[PDB]
């Protein structure tokens, strides 16, 4: 909770308003309304794992976090999955009207990549706007795919899982990897499958709570038991490779 | 006409589909259906004018026009200008719909944040970065300041043009400067003046086709009074620097 402190009070501090604009309120807003902050704590678990910097941990925490935070404020907008609310709040568009929101958006991705670039690594800049070109693929194949189940392969929806969320994961553990001078090729791999299954995950958690999904092509036994290989996969890997925390973080989060 | 081959060659090289989605071919679109390119062609003439490496050049023009082609897909949007068209053509939406169109910009902006990457130049990274926030912010203000232009200051206006069209203007001078090794305080300087200048132009070539702009606020005669002011100091300090290519593009840029 410590860590999450941290990550709060460094994302409000970038999105503070500073020339009196709506759409300033709205990417503040957008922030504040709140989350999980998986993604960043992770950054940091990863990071303090294997002895890196604070300083140029919390910028690239805070860098994947705005991200994140900016693709759900366009993913929820009316022409594309028209969400009135998220985490009970009204979405970013119902608040400010869907031309502000649109643009608060923008501003998060582009505060995004400054964060990056404050920590003046060439590799690490190329890796996130690599990580974030794959990322809009992967929503686009999200927003392609809808009502075409039959049409889509199982190898295509798990390739747009890939993409769409297992990118974003691959590098909250590739970048302190890098930040430290460490081949990242083992753990990238090791963000995706975590990925695949966090949105597995998340399928069966909106199926409870009574487009193409990983649940819908494999059925909900078939697709659970592929989240849990991942998952186990994951964890068997960060625990032999004495990524203690990390470990920790992610067995405690499964439960959850 | 041939540096506009050049760019028309690279930029078309890196928005052909590769994935087979609707919204690579929307970014395709956006792309093809063209410009005048005065952005890319301005990069490729200052750095020529100081002895700057064609191919990292020519990634920056290119970055710079994808964002700039980005920015106009967000704008051409229903919620913000709602543009039907755009140079005679369906605007990107009108042809593939709100919800693909802006996934498209998205695409855009990340296509040209990983073509500046490649360059490999930390500085570089930083400031186009820090360009991008800047050309939003403008953006916003320009959206925000709507219908406001008793209570908008003349000085807020021009705040609103060195932010939506300057910034970017700053960096296509900046950005070879960077890669030369050279000071860029100077230059980024005229790059503003020069975007503010082009963008009243703009203005007034759409008062004579018969918003807060500084046409209104100043009224055409101390509104193209400024611009040219702006123009000329642009040019001759062009000229002073022995800047021969950029001074002769500009100059009849001038005419059109």
């Amino acid at each position: 909770s410590m860590k999450k402190e941290t990550i709060e009070r460094r994302i409000e501090e970038l999105v503070k308003p500073h020339f009196n604009l709506l759409t300033e309120s709205a990417m503040q807003y957008s922030v504040t309304a709140g989350g999980k902050r998986i993604r960043p704590l992770l950054v940091l678990t990863v990071g303090e794992d294997i002895g890196v910097e604070e300083e140029r941990l919390v910028d690239v925490a805070v860098a994947v976090e705005l991200f994140h935070t900016a693709s759900l404020v366009h993913d929820d907008l009316p022409p594309i999955d028209n969400a009135d609310f998220r985490r009970g709040k009204p979405s970013c568009h119902r608040a400010y009207g869907e031309g502000i929101a649109l643009l608060a958006g923008d501003g998060l991705f582009f505060l995004a990549f400054s964060q990056i670039a404050k920590v003046r690594e060439p590799k690490l800049f190329e890796e996130f706007s690599e990580t974030a070109y794959k990322l809009l693929l992967g929503e686009a194949m999200d927003v392609e795919f809808e009502r075409q189940e039959k049409e889509i392969s199982v190898e295509m929806v798990e390739k747009m899982y890939s993409f769409k969320t297992g990118a974003l994961f691959a590098f909250c553990f590739s970048a302190p990897f890098l930040l430290k001078g460490l081949d990242h090729t083992f753990v990238k791999k090791l963000g995706e499958k975590f990925g695949v299954a966090f949105q597995i995950y998340d399928d069966l958690k909106d199926v409870l709570g009574s487009k193409v999904t990983l649940v819908k092509k494999m059925g909900v036994q078939k697709a659970k038991q592929l989240a849990d290989k991942y998952y186990e996969e994951v964890l068997e890997a960060l625990e032999s490779e004495g990524l203690h925390r990390t470990f920790d973080f992610l067995r405690n989060l499964k439960k959850m």
